[PDB]
């Protein structure tokens, strides 16, 4: 009945699809692709595009909608569904925030406890971590965190953390390679996503896995913090139902649909995960600001500076 251009989880995308589905008998049809390529989509095509919804895993695709003046206002009521400190606001209210993953250290347990973690992410980059922390320097959440350190503490802070870890660290192709690193017991700990370590454990059982996770918290750059959201198509032909989808996707039953099949974050407070994850402002992630192509491109310049590009 709507269609949904989907940049999120396809697993994610299609239990909500069809919770809404269940729960008002209105079809939903997903295009899932790449985020920048279903903006870029829309944007080339403007209001005459078959988009209805765009339901993103990166805020900066929301922002250029928006920017482009493409998005239709959600009503209050949807946006104040996971308004919370810290949670992106939509400044023309065109696009709500709908949930989170956390940037995390899995370490081994064998070797490791919590009391043996540093109070910061940055403290890794140091001799005390040689050959015993993993990073996946490819990967779009680390560069997701350089470009979170550099807003937070500033350039040179980036730079000194690249170095650390080119220098110290041990570098993983790709973010599971990294996590069973830490599982095999070839490196005492790793930076990576904190789905990947719940996915994994909910395969397992967490019985048979030798590795947890650490939370920096208190503010850290380590502690980032990096949302999805969705928003309505001013173009789109089927307006009602696309804003009921949304406020769907922020409300009590699109958000349990979502958090019973993905381990990220809810952000509507009435919501518990199927996944032992602490209410998100628990997590006291730093607040900062969308990511840009200009900030990509300097913590890209960093990542060649610094030696791993």
């Amino acid at each position: 009945d709507i269609t949904v251009y989907n940049g999120q989880h396809k697993e994610a995308a299609q239990a909500v699809a069809d919770a809404f589905t269940r729960a008002t008998g209105i079809k939903v049809k997903l295009n899932s692709a790449k985020g920048d390529q279903l903006a870029g989509q829309i944007k080339e095509e403007g209001s005459r595009s078959p988009a209805d919804v765009f339901y993103s895993e990166q805020i900066p695709a929301l922002a250029t909608l928006s920017a482009a003046n493409l998005l239709e206002p959600l009503p209050a009521s949807t946006i104040n569904e996971t308004r919370g400190k810290g949670v992106p606001v939509a400044a023309k209210k065109d696009w709500v925030a709908l949930s989170g993953r956390s940037r995390v250290v899995v370490y081994d347990t064998r070797k490791l406890s919590e009391k043996d973690l540093e109070k910061s992410v940055l403290n890794y980059a140091t001799p005390k971590w040689k050959n015993r922390i993993g990073y996946v320097p490819t990967s779009g959440a680390f560069l997701e965190q350089i470009v979170a350190i550099v807003k937070l503490k500033g350039e040179a802070a980036a730079l000194k953390w690249l170095k650390g870890l080119k220098e110290y660290g041990k570098p993983y192709a790709k973010n599971s390679v990294a996590l069973q690193a830490v599982e095999n017991g070839e490196i005492d700990a790793a930076l990576i996503n904190n789905y990947y370590w719940h996915a994994f454990a909910r395969e397992k059982g967490v019985q048979n896995v030798h590795t947890r996770l650490n939370f920096v918290r208190h503010r850290d750059p380590g502690a980032l913090v990096t949302y999805s959201g969705a928003a309505v198509l001013k173009s789109s032909q089927n307006k009602d139902e696309a804003k009921k989808f949304v406020a769907f996707l922020a409300g009590k039953e699109g958000q349990r649909a979502l958090t019973a099949v993905r381990a990220e974050y809810p952000l509507n407070p009435h919501v518990v995960s199927t996944f032992n994850l602490e209410p998100i402002a628990k997590l006291e992630a730093p607040q900062v600001s969308a990511t840009t192509v200009s900030e990509k491109e300097h913590a890209t310049r960093l990542l060649e500076q610094a030696g791993m590009k």
